[PDB]
């Protein structure tokens, strides 16, 4: 016969020309009593690189009410169609989505830039606020196309998106933990 048998693989697109910037920020400073001493970074904070640490704050900087939920509730998260299971996103702060090695989330997309956008657990209102910092696609909220530069608070039984990616934040709310 013709011995012919189909893999199911997927064609190969064009690659696009990118480039990275990276920064140079100024040398460290000696040990003194400062006011970082009466206001020192978190725990998990206060053991990140120096370099690494100050990479983020180019971007976003942790606030106070962060990292205060009053709400129980958990995150889900899609992959190639498959729902896989939720769970409580509340091992870290935050979280970023880009290319930047500083991001919690670094993928490959023509339309993720390094910096793409970062929630962070909002104690204030109760839920991730996720802020664009002006890519070029645009960030959806709750489903939704919005502008950038804005407070995109996506609370329970909300959704998220970023780029052209596939990967989608489902929020939603969950039992009672504490008895």
């Amino acid at each position: 016969g013709p011995m012919v048998t189909s893999t199911g693989l997927l064609s190969r697109v064009a690659a696009v020309e990118k480039a990275a910037e990276i920064a140079k920020p100024p040398p460290p400073k000696v040990v003194e009593l400062t006011e970082a001493a009466k206001q020192l970074p978190q725990h998990i904070i206060g053991v990140t690189d120096p370099t690494k640490l100050n990479a983020q704050v180019s971007y976003f900087q942790c606030p106070p009410w962060a990292a205060l939920p009053s709400v129980a509730c958990h995150l889900q998260c899609t992959r190639d169609g498959l729902p896989l299971p939720a769970l409580g996103l509340h091992r870290f702060p935050f979280y970023l989505f880009g290319r930047s090695k500083v991001c919690d989330y670094v993928l490959e997309h023509p339309s993720i830039s390094s910096v793409h956008a970062v929630l962070v657990f909002h104690g204030g209102q109760r839920c991730f606020v996720l802020m664009d910092l002006g890519s070029t696609n645009g960030v959806k909220l709750n489903g939704n196309r919005i502008e950038k530069r804005r407070p995109l608070p996506a609370p329970v039984g909300s959704s998220i998106q970023f780029g052209f990616s596939s990967r989608v934040y489902k929020v939603q709310l969950g039992p009672p933990s504490s008895s």
